[PDB]
């Protein structure tokens, strides 16, 4: 783990604006999408080769209120201006959400919760991992931009009502996704300052690593040398100037533009559906029928409790395992601005006291959707998305033992204090949106609770399935020169709280690109 220090920005030192950089460039590495998993690819990857980095949004210093824990809702309720690090969105479901549009991605405006994967995970994935490799990244991430949290009253209520309802054992403090009950680790260190994967670039080179930022890459370019093999992309500053940035032999593109960015940025660049692509006059570089396919999104279900009393506002830490939901409290100060994607509509009652969010999150999910453009040729128009909520039932009936727990807390000796009046189960408590049915045991009734008050998780991921789009290289199958590395590779949510996964993946395939240049050199 790290020690609390000010967010590290001496990466800047190789930072230039879209503007600034060169019309025609040449690298060994183009890495699109400066995001969770894309920096520390990139700072693995220049530790050897010369890489450039290419991110649509902003540095971090553009919007100060990134680098802070209290500054985590403020960035939500930010108006969306096109090119604020909280970019909005809609899915077809019509649930409210949001992804980064920044130096460093969504760890850069995320709830800062760190946890390892689920260790189970790897065997059937798709991809022979190196357990050696994955625990000495996990570390070389943590010791970078993990804290070990401070104690704090409502996690500390919240861990008692998860002991109280038989959410066990008990881990103390621990990264690792377990059945059970722990404290684990944050971006946000001591003193509030949030860490991010912006940081994991000062690990690069300084001589080797470039980072252009307000960068918009529309294009991947393509060519037959001899095989179709990626050979760079063109990206599109502030001026309306686009410049192309190539990649030298043995060297490759690689996009981690995200689980939305990288299947909209392959579309437009002619890999996808066939038809598809025809429909839109898109040339085919490569007929490839599941880019876009397979999106899931983890369902969040919750319970919004007004104290009486106030209650200070906190950074998650404490997480209620189970194996089919994932649960933690959040508790926050009142709004009078909705945060975009924290509630699933812009109509929802907005708190005017201090409250406490118990949220959960279903596993997997099992149900999922697509993607697809809503432009045929502008990268900036945000693509149509569906995750098609609860349409395999067993995520619903995992909403519903979920939910059930919620009701089991709410009910416990721990939580009473905070009820406006001592009533029997769960009520008694002054709730802010859909309560929970009164009777516990109607399972119809919890049914059409998870339905009606779904929301996002904001953990959507896939869109690029290992398997399905990539091999097990991360390489997309018939193309040269090209890898996808983001949370848009894996069909499930490998923790309850994904960014140490995607973090760690970014450098873990940086390492495998480099020994494999070790070995070809
Ligand atoms: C509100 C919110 C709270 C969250 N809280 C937590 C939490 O507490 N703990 C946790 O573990 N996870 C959390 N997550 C999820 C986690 O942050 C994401 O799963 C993770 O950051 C995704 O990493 P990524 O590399 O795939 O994508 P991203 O980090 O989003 O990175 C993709 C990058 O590509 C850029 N990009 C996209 N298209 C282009 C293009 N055409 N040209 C150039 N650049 C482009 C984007 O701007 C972005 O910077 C949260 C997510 C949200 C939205
Ligand atoms: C990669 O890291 C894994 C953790 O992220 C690690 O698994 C963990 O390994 C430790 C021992 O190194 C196990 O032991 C701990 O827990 C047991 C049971 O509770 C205790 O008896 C021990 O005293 C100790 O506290 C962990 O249980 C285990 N955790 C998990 C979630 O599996 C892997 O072994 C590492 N892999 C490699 C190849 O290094
Ligand atoms: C909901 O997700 C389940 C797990 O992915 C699906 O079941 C699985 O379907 C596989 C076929 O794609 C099959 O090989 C697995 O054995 C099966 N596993 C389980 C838990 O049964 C489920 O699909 C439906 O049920 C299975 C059993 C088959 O009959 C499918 O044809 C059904 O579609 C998913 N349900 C939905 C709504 O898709
Ligand atoms: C861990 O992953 C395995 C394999 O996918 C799964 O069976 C198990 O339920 C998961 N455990 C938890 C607590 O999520
Ligand atoms: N469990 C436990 C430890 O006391 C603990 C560890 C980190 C932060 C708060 C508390
Ligand atoms: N189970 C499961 C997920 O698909 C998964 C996520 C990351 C890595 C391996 C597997
Ligand atoms: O899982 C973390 C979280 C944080 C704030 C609101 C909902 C969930």
């Amino acid at each position: 783990l790290a020690t609390t220090s000010d967010h590290d920005f001496s990466y800047l030192s190789f930072a230039y604006d879209a503007t600034d950089l060169e019309l025609e460039g040449s690298y060994d590495y183009v890495i699109v999408g400066g995001g969770t998993s894309g920096c520390p690819l990139a700072a693995t990857l220049s530790e050897k080769y010369k890489v450039l980095v290419l991110e649509r949004g902003s540095l971090p210093t553009a919007y100060p209120n990134v680098l802070t824990a209290d500054g985590f809702v403020y960035n939500l309720q930010q108006e969306d201006d096109g090119k604020t690090p909280v970019e909005r969105f809609v899915s077809e479901d019509g649930i409210d959400n949001v992804r980064g549009r920044v130096l460093g991605g969504t760890s850069i405006i995320n709830a800062g919760v760190y946890a390892r994967a689920n260790t189970s995970i790897y065997s059937a994935s798709g991809v022979d991992w190196d357990m050696d490799l994955v625990n000495q990244t996990y570390e070389w991430v943590e010791d970078t931009i993990v804290y070990k949290p401070n104690s704090q009253s409502w996690q500390s209520v919240t861990k008692t009502a998860f002991l109280e309802a038989g959410v066990h054992p008990n881990h103390g403090f621990s990264l690792d996704h377990e059945e059970g009950t722990r404290i684990t680790g944050s971006t946000f260190d001591n003193k509030g300052t949030r860490h991010a994967a912006d940081e994991l670039l000062n690990k690069g080179n300084s001589n080797n690593l470039r980072v252009g930022v307000h960068a918009s890459v529309e294009k991947i370019i393509f060519s037959n040398a001899p095989g179709l093999t990626a050979t760079g992309v063109i990206y599109r500053d502030s001026n309306g100037t686009p410049h192309q940035a190539f990649v030298r032999s043995k060297g490759e593109v690689i996009v981690s533009a995200g689980t939305i960015g990288t299947p909209q940025l392959l579309l437009l660049s002619g890999v996808g559906p066939e038809s598809y692509l025809s429909s839109l006059n898109i040339p085919v570089v490569l007929s490839h029928p599941y880019v876009g396919q397979f999106l899931h999104d983890n369902p969040r279900n919750f319970i919004n409790i007004l104290p009486p009393n106030p209650i200070e506002p906190t950074i998650v830490t404490v997480l209620g395992i189970s194996n089919d939901f994932y649960q933690c409290s959040f508790s926050s100060l009142p709004f009078t601005t909705p945060p975009f994607g924290f509630f699933p509509s812009s109509s929802y009652p907005l708190p005017n006291s201090t409250f406490a969010h118990f949220a959960s999150k279903v596993a997997g999910p099992l149900s999922y959707g697509s993607l697809t453009l809503k432009s045929s040729s502008n990268v900036r128009v945000s693509p149509n998305v569906k995750f098609n909520y609860y349409s395999n039932l067993t995520d619903l009936s995992h909403c519903v033992s979920g939910m059930k727990k919620i009701g089991e807390l709410l009910s416990t000796d721990a939580l009473k204090p905070y009820k406006v009046e001592d009533l029997p189960g769960v009520e008694g408590f002054n709730i802010l949106g859909i309560p929970l049915p009164k009777d516990q045991t109607d399972d119809a009734a919890f049914e059409t609770f998870c339905r009606e008050s779904v929301a996002s998780y904001w953990h959507y991921h896939g869109g690029c399935l290992v398997g399905k789009v990539l091999d097990g290289d991360f390489r997309v199958t018939g193309i040269n020169a090209l890898r996808v590395v983001d949370g848009s590779t894996f069909p499930y949510t490998p923790a309850s709280h994904p960014q140490g996964f995607y973090l760690m993946l970014g450098r873990y395939v940086g390492i495998k690109i480099l020994q494999e240049r070790s070995a070809s050199d």
